[PDB]
């Protein structure tokens, strides 16, 4: 019913659909196989934000191509999506929640060091490496991302004689936007350890929305006991209801549960395997 640019054509064999749009294709200079997402015609800002990031687990862009459709070519996560291995009740060892939180956090933290909020972390936009379960993961989808309260900031600088006072009282909260990928990882998490969701609608009088904004998680104790108190401990703490109390990326990364040397090794040992094919011969 279509074709694809002649452009596109000209550096890739496009192959199967991955996801649905991203689909498999081969770059013709390498013959390497590589992942391209397919937007229907805010895509310019998310090639902006893909560009300058350089992060392990943040995926990077590889090129664009502005047609009757934009498409965006980035690294194949062949892996797929971790939604994939928490869906209908499927639930992830104690141990690869861990091993792939970390990297989440510190994905997360990098991306509010450099000013960005994600806004849309899910299992649909973290990608795993291999089929292995001991792996290296990836935040896609920057689609609904922000660039970090200037218009604040100036509006302060002036005498307050006709400012309004919900601004005043806007004081207090402003620069805590960041905590809403705090409160989708305490979510993520939660999933993960468990293989069910936080909020929902299933077998519950009380409204999504008063579960969300009470704070009260549906907490199932046959599932947990099979889940240790430090990990429980850590979803508590990312699911406080007050953003500015709520745990920080960094609060996160020195919580007891990711004190573990042995998760941290295997994720540097997972980095070493995958850039030993970039490593060039270096002064000694
Ligand atoms: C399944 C769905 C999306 C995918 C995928 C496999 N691999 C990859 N790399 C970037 N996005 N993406
Ligand atoms: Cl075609």
């Amino acid at each position: 019913m279509s074709v694809y640019p002649k452009a596109l054509r000209d550096e890739y064999i496009m192959s199967k659909t991955l996801g649905s749009e991203v689909k498999l294709a081969f770059e013709r200079k390498t013959c390497k196989k590589v992942a391209i997402k397919i937007i229907s015609k805010n895509v310019e800002t998310e090639i902006e934000i893909l560009k300058k990031l350089n992060h392990p687990c943040i995926i990077k862009i590889k090129n664009f191509f502005d047609a009757e459709d934009y498409y965006i070519v980035l690294e194949l996560m062949e892996g797929g999506e971790l939604f994939d291995k928490v869906v209908g009740n499927k639930r992830l060892k104690e141990a690869t929640c861990k091993l792939y939180f970390y990297q989440m956090l510190l994905a997360v933290q990098y991306l509010h060091e450099n000013g960005i909020i994600h806004r849309d972390l899910k299992p649909e936009n973290v990608l795993l490496s291999s089929q292995e379960e001991d792996c290296l993961i990836k935040i896609t989808d920057f689609g609904h991302s922000k660039i970090l309260e200037t218009s604040l900031m100036r509006t302060l600088c002036g005498t307050p004689t006709y400012l309004a006072p919900e601004v005043l009282v806007s004081v207090g909260t402003a620069g805590y936007n960041r905590a809403v990928d705090c409160w989708s990882l305490g979510v993520i998490l939660f999933i993960c350890l468990s293989g069910y969701p936080p909020f929902s609608e299933h077998r519950t009088q009380v409204s999504l929305k008063d579960q969300i904004t009470s704070g009260k998680y549906n907490f199932i104790p046959e599932v947990w006991a099979e889940v240790s108190e430090k990990a429980l401990d850590l979803v508590k703490k990312l699911l406080v209801v007050d953003p500015k109390a709520r745990f920080t990326t960094e609060e996160a990364l020195r919580h007891p549960w990711l004190q573990d040397e042995d998760m941290k090794r295997k994720f540097q040992d997972l980095l070493s395997e995958e850039n030993e094919s970039t490593a060039l011969p270096q002064v000694l």
